[PDB]
């Protein structure tokens, strides 16, 4: 991921989203005081996270393995001058710099895919206090059955997609109380996704139109784009939040 981060940096949002879907999914935890605890996993530049710190009450904590979007993220934090409950570092999925019961909720959007969508959610129950929430939105089928171009996609991407049922059945064996879970309205791909990357795809097409690698990538950026505004039907990114029993 050279120049592949370099890319993203450049967006608000580095996954499908919308301040509307964090607010739905923060509608279904319990109100927070300023002394609970949050923390983002793979909060990238934490576009998300700020929608998080208007609706919630707390000190938040955003994670991410790539520095440089942890750069952003504390920049915009001062910017939007909440530098002081939001605060964010780099470090890994599979090694968070927490204690057990010490936090009072566990965010993440679009980001749970890198370490399993079950592994993460029994690994990161640790970190939970008892009645404690978490909220992460996951890529899931729609269906039992999908066409197959869709689907070898997926399972060569992210071979974890499974449908909502699934999905839910693990938050149980993890200990969760499954709360509630939606489906992204599709705005949170086009408008605040899709949209976002084609207003610099003309600047990013005259820098590196000469470079093979860099228009592979903008293929690969286009190709989703047609996946989804074609087999949007069958799949799409889903908030599951749960309560630590
Ligand atoms: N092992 C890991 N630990 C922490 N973060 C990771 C990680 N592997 C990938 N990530 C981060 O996971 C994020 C997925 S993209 C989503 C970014 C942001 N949550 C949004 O919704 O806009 C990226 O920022 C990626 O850098």
């Amino acid at each position: 991921f050279s120049f592949i981060c370099n890319y993203f940096k450049l967006l608000k949002r580095q996954g499908p989203g919308s301040p509307e879907a964090t607010r739905k999914a923060v509608s279904f935890i319990n109100e927070l005081t300023d002394d609970a605890k949050i923390a983002d996993i793979g909060c990238g530049t934490g576009g998300q996270t700020l929608f998080l710190a208007d609706y919630v009450k707390g000190q938040i904590t955003g994670i991410d393995l790539f520095p440089d979007f942890i750069e952003i993220f504390n920049e915009n934090a001062v910017k939007a001058n909440c530098a002081d409950r939001v605060k964010g570092i780099t470090g890994s999925m599979d090694n968070l710099p927490f204690q057990n019961e010490e936090l009072d909720l566990i965010w993440s959007e679009g980001a749970i895919y890198n370490i399993g969508f079950e592994r993460g959610m029994n690994e990161w129950s640790k970190y939970l206090k008892k009645g404690g929430f978490i909220a992460v939105s996951e890529a899931s089928w729609f269906t039992s059955e999908r066409p197959a171009e869709i689907e070898d996609f997926w399972m060569d991407a992210y071979p974890e997609i499974s449908v909502i049922p699934t999905c839910i059945d693990k938050m149980e064996r993890a200990g969760y109380t499954p709360t509630a879970h939606f489906i992204l309205p599709e705005n949170c791909w086009t408008e605040h996704y899709f949209a976002p990357q084609d207003e610099v795809r003309e600047t990013f097409m005259k820098e590196h139109a000469g470079n093979k690698t860099a228009m592979d990538f903008m293929k690969g950026q286009q190709y989703e784009r047609s996946l989804y505004s074609k087999y949007k039907d069958y799949y799409g990114y889903v908030f599951y939040i749960g309560q630590k029993r």
